[PDB]
């Protein structure tokens, strides 16, 4: 499935180069403007534990958020980061970009990886 698709093809986008957060472009967005720190940022995203969702159309809204504030995973600030408006990317996501040992129960077991489907809405400045 896609999480192993992700595993088998994905491109490393980790500074540290440790495969933390490995991503596949799925549908090709526009502009050549990415994100960057302190953007207001507008997704739909569908998530999961890689072992098989929560997804903000179960809200009905948008997830929004300040890029690079920490008010999200790191592997969200790195991949969101890479992504133009329009495009749907998935990402893959190792514990230590995301809850890391701790988790964060009771939705995030310990040293759990993640799966990502995310759309990127739009993006202004702060
Ligand atoms: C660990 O807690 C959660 C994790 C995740 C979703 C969570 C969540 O809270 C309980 O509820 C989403 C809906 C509530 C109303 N909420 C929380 C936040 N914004 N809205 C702020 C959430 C900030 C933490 O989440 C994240 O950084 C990432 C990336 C942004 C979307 C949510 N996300 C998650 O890790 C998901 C998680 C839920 C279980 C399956 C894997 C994805």
């Amino acid at each position: 499935g896609a999480p192993a698709t992700v595993t088998e093809q994905g491109e490393d986008i980790t500074s540290k180069k440790d495969r933390g957060v490995l991503k596949i472009v799925k549908r090709v967005g526009n502009g050549e403007e990415t994100p960057m720190i302190g953007d207001k940022v507008y997704v739909h995203y569908k998530g999961k534990l890689s072992n098989g969702f929560d997804s903000s159309h179960d809200r009905n809204e948008p997830f929004v958020f300040s890029l690079g504030k920490g008010q999200v995973i790191k592997a969200w600030d790195i991949g969101v980061a890479t992504m133009k408006k329009g495009e749907i990317a998935h990402l893959l996501i190792k514990p230590e970009y995301a809850y890391g040992s701790a988790g964060s129960l009771p939705k995030i077991p310990s040293n759990a990886t993640l799966f990502f489907e995310i759309e990127l809405l739009d993006f202004k400045g702060e």
